[PDB]
C-alpha cells in the first residue's frame, strides 16, 4: 500500500470485503417494446399471408380461435413486412436458417436491453457510473461475447461491470434475473445490480403447421419486450427509494413433469414441444410451495399478499386464480400485461411487478403491492420449473 | 426460527434493515474438488494423422505439415474426446468444414455434457463427504451446445439433487467460465447461512469439431488445442468442524473488459456449429493488461512480488502462460500447474482453470508443501475470454500439514 510518496506493508479468516446490510430491494423498474404495433384480432390475416398459408382456411380458422381466446389485444413486434421479406426461410415451416435469425437477435436483443435499462436507470436517477454489476437473460439467440456485454457497451457501463448471462432459460427468468441479483447486491456492500429481460421473437417466428400444434399457440401468445430493474441493498436517504424488498427467493421442479416443456434449438431456430397439462401441473403443486414461504411471515390468507404472476397465457392465470380461490383483482396487473403485449417470455413478470406499482399509483393503494404489505413474484417454464420470490412492498402515500 | 409461534407477522426477522433468512459469516471457501474426462485418449504427436483422415484433408498435404507443427508446439501430450471414429463416420456433415450439422452436434453434445457433469460432481462431492442433499445450489457454465431444460437441470436430475435446488446456468460463455461459476458460487454461498454449492464447468468438443481451412488457421490452432472435460467444486461458508475441511478461501472476485480489444475472439453459434474468430493477439493484449488489474489486489493483501503469490490461470494454449510468465517476472514454478493441465488434457475451455486449481493443491501435497497454495498464502484463479474479458479471484490457501 503506497502512501505518498513511500510505502507501508488483510484479512485472515474474516472477509477481505464487506457485504450489505439490509434485504435487496428494487430501486426502478423500466422497460421498452419494439415500435411494430400488431393488433391480435386481425393478426391471423398478417400472420397467414407472410407465410404464405392463404391455402389453409381451415388451420387459419383454428389460428383464429386460439388468437380469440388467448386473453392478448395487442403485441409488439420487431418483425414487419420487410424484415420477413428479406428473410424468405424464416417464412416456411422448418427449412434451415438459424444464420438469419441469429443476425437478427443478436442485434435486437441489447438495443431493447438497452432502452429498458436507459429507463430505469433513469427513474433511479443515479450516474450509471455507480452500476456494479449487470445480470441478464434472454431466449431470443446466443452469440460469444454475450447480449450482456453487448447491452453494457451500449449503456457505457464500466469495463469491470461484473456479468451475469443466462441463455435459453426460458419463461422462468425473470425471477431467475432477481433472485441471482437478490444475492449479488445483499453480498456485496455498495452493489447496485441491473437485472435485465429481453426477448425478440426472431428465432421462434415460423410458418404455421397442422403437424405442429404447439407452435400454432407460441404463433398466438409470443411478443417482443424488454425490462430492467436496478436492484440494491441498503438505499441511501434522498436519492434512492426501495419500492419492494425481497427477502426469500426459491425454486423447485414439479413432480411427473418430466418433459412437459422441450425447447431445442435448432438450424431451423428454436422449436417448442409440449407434452403434458402445464396448467393442471402448476396449479395443483402451486399451493404446497408457497405455504412454507408465506408461513414465513406470518400469512395465512392467500388474499392478504399481492400477485406478480408470469402471464404465460390466460389458461394458467384463470386455473391457479380459481384455485387458490383469489379475488378476481388479484391477477389484474398479470392479466393487464397479457393485454397489452402477450407473452414476452422472462421480461413479461417484470412488466407485471412494474404493471402492480402502477395501479398501487393510480389507485391511490396504501401500499407498492396494491395495499397488501407482502407479495409473490412468480415464473415459470422449462423442466416445469416454477421460480418465486417473497416481496414486501414500501409504503405508498396516499391522497 | 418459531419464538414460540405465537405472533409470526411480527416476530420474524424481515424488515427494512434485516433479512427474513440468515446469510453466512466467513468467507466462501472451497470445500472438494472433483473432475472427469471422456475415456477416448488422442495422442497429440500423431492427431494430424487421425484428424486429417477423419476429414477427408489427405489433399492438403502442406496444410496438414502447418498443423502439425502446431500439435507440436501446442504444450499438449494428449487430450480426451467422447468423439471418435465411429461418431464421427455416423456423423459426415460434422467432418467438413462448414456444412449443416448443428442438428448432429447439438444432439451429441446435450446427452454428454451433463453425463460429464455428473461424473465430476460425484468426485467432488464424494471427496467432500456429505450427503448430497445438503446441496442447496448448483451453478453451471457450459461452451458446447445449448438444451431447454438446461444442462445444469439435467445433470441435478442425474445427481438426484433436492427438487427444490437454486440454479444458476450460464450457456455459451467461453474460457472465462471457470472463474465464473466461482463467482457466482462465492455470493450464493456467502449470503445464504448453511448453503453449499456445486459449480460446475463441463465441455465436449462435439460443437465445435469441423475440417481443416487455409482460410481459417486460427480455427486450425483450436483444433490443436480444444478437448474435452469436466470439473466440480463444492462451495461454502462457515465450514462444520470435523466433517468439512476449508481448502481455498475466495476474498474476492473480480472481471473487466480490456481496452482495445473488441472483436479479439468471437464466437458464432451457426448452423454449422461453434465458430471461433481470433482478429486481435490474445496473449499479447492480456500481458499487457494483466498486471494493472491485479495490482491494488496484490498491494491489498501485501505481496509486493508476483512471486509471492500462487497462480491458478486457464491454459488457453502455451502462449498466455509464456508471455505473462515473463511480463510479472514468474519463477518456472509458478505456472507448472498450469502447464501440467495443458500437458495432460488440452484446453478444455471453462473447466480447464478449475482443474488447474486441484492440479495446485495435488502438488502441494505431494510435494510437502506448508499451504494448499504451494506454500504461499494468497494466489489468482484467472479466466478470459470472448470480449476480451478477464476474470479473476483472490484466493487465500489454507495451512498444510508438514512432515
Ligand atoms: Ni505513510
Amino acid at each position: 500500500m503506497k502512501h505518498h510518496h513511500h510505502h507501508h506493508h488483510g484479512s485472515s479468516r474474516s472477509r477481505l470485503i464487506a457485504q450489505a446490510v439490509g434485504p435487496a430491494t428494487v430501486l426502478a423498474m423500466g422497460k421498452a417494446v419494439p415500435a411494430n404495433v400488431f393488433e391480435q384480432a386481425t393478426y391471423p390475416d398478417f400472420f397467414f399471408n407472410i407465410t404464405n398459408s392463404n391455402d389453409k382456411p381451415a388451420l387459419k380458422a383454428k389460428f383464429q380461435r386460439i388468437c380469440d381466446k388467448s386473453g392478448i389485444k395487442k403485441r409488439h413486434f420487431y418483425l414487419d413486412q420487410k424484415i420477413l421479406e428479406s428473410n424468405p426461410a424464416m417464412c416456411t415451416y422448418m427449412e434451415t436458417s438459424l444464420n438469419c435469425r441469429q443476425e437478427i437477435a443478436v442485434a435486437q436483443v441489447p438495443k431493447l436491453a438497452k432502452e429498458a435499462s436507459m429507463n430505469a436507470i433513469k427513474e433511479w436517477g443515479r450516474p450509471k457510473s455507480e452500476i456494479t454489476h449487470i445480470v441478464m437473460a434472454t431466449t431470443s439467440g446466443v452469440n460469444m461475447p454475450g447480449a450482456e456485454l453487448a447491452t453494457a457497451k451500449l449503456l457505457g457501463l464500466r469495463p469491470n461491470v461484473r456479468r451475469v448471462m443466462m441463455y435459453q432459460q426460458g419463461c422462468f427468468a425473470g425471477a431467475t434475473v432477481l433472485r441471482v441479483a437478490k444475492d449479488l447486491a445483499e453480498n456485496n456492500a455498495g452493489a447496485r445490480v441491473l437485472a435485465i429481460c429481453s426477448e425478440v421473437t426472431a428465432v421462434t417466428f415460423r410458418a404455421p403447421s397442422e403437424t405442429h400444434i404447439d407452435g400454432l399457440v407460441g404463433s398466438a401468445l409470443f411478443g417482443d419486450g424488454a425490462a430492467a430493474v436496478i436492484v440494491g441493498s441498503d438505499p441511501r436517504p434522498g436519492i434512492e427509494r426501495p419500492i419492494y424488498e425481497m427477502h426469500w427467493a426459491g425454486e423447485m421442479v414439479l413432480p411427473e413433469s418430466d418433459g412437459a416443456i422441450d425447447g431445442h434449438l435448432t438450424e431451423a431456430g428454436l422449436v417448442f414441444h409440449l407434452l403434458k397439462d402445464v396448467p393442471g401441473l402448476i396449479t395443483k403443486n402451486i399451493g404446497g410451495f408457497l405455504k412454507d414461504t408465506k408461513n414465513l411471515v406470518g400469512a395465512s390468507s392467500w388474499n392478504e399478499l399481492f400477485w406478480a404472476v408470469h402471464p404465460g397465457g390466460p389458461a394458467i392465470l384463470d386455473q391457479v386464480e380459481a384455485k387458490l380461490e383469489l379475488e378476481k383483482g388479484k391477477f389484474q396487473a398479470s392479466r393487464d400485461i397479457l393485454s397489452d403485449y402477450g407473452n414476452m417470455s422472462s421480461a413479461s413478470v417484470l412488466f407485471v411487478l412494474d404493471r402492480v406499482r402502477e395501479r398501487s399509483l393510480e389507485s391511490n393503494k396504501s401500499t407498492f403491492g396494491e395495499g397488501s404489505e407482502w407479495g409473490f413474484l412468480i415464473g415459470f417454464g422449462p423442466g416445469l420449473t416454477v421460480e418465486t420470490l417473497l416481496l414486501r412492498a414500501l409504503p405508498l402515500q396516499q391522497a
